[PDB]
């Protein structure tokens, strides 16, 4: 119940992400760079917890997030979002998600969320 898919295409947005992650005690499971893959390990490893990054909406994150939910209509999705993207949560928020952050991330917003969805 501590196991995190990380999903953001950024190498080193991810990487930070785990610091934060493992910091706070929490396991990352896995990491994909977009939708499908995050699909493929998610369908693999099961992870407690999606991180999923739609800062780019051309990557199509969202059609993940529905994806994962006919998989698993228990998923537990966190998406990462940047300053002014209220919309995109939204509509994310609307197909399952149940939260999110905003980049760039403050640790301790990102431990408070996945300490309330865990």
């Amino acid at each position: 119940g501590k196991r995190v898919l990380i999903v953001d295409d950024a190498a080193f947005m991810r990487m930070m992400l785990k610091d934060i992650i493992t910091k706070a005690g929490y396991e990352v499971a896995g990491e994909a760079t977009n939708g499908r893959e995050a699909v493929e390990k998610y369908k693999e490893l099961k992870p407690d917890i999606v991180t999923m990054d739609i800062t780019m909406p051309e990557m199509n994150g969202i059609d993940a997030i529905k994806e994962i939910m006919k998989i698993d209509p228990n998923a537990k999705i966190i998406v990462c979002s940047a300053m002014g993207q209220q919309a995109m949560v939204i509509e994310a928020i609307k197909a399952g998600a149940k939260d999110f952050i905003v980049k760039p991330f403050q640790p301790s917003r990102v431990v408070e969320a996945l300490n309330k969805v865990s």
